[PDB]
């Protein structure tokens, strides 16, 4: 409802195992399914590309979706998106 930003500014972790990453893509609305995002990312990503996306889940709240990427396509993901009005984002 009606609360402070809940971004914050939380501990930055000592990065140093370097495995995996995970990606954020904030939507304007609710969305139908996972299928919009899916649909989107198709059109916005190569099928190469677009196949690394792993885990791809609902958030709390259906404003977005959560997955998992290799550190190598993550740049590449970053880069790649645009044309779009969903943001993306690489969270801790």
């Amino acid at each position: 409802g009606s609360s402070g930003s809940s971004g914050f500014e939380p501990r930055s972790l000592i990065t140093s195992d370097k495995g995996f990453v995970t990606m954020t893509l904030e939507s304007l609305e609710e969305i139908q399914d996972v299928s919009c995002a899916w649909k989107e990312l198709n059109r916005k990503l190569s099928s190469n590309a677009v196949s690394q996306i792993t885990r791809m889940c609902l958030l709390k709240g259906n404003m977005g979706v959560c997955f998992d990427v290799p550190t190598t396509e993550s740049e590449r993901l970053q880069a790649e998106w645009h044309d779009s009005d969903w943001i993306l984002s690489v969270p801790a």
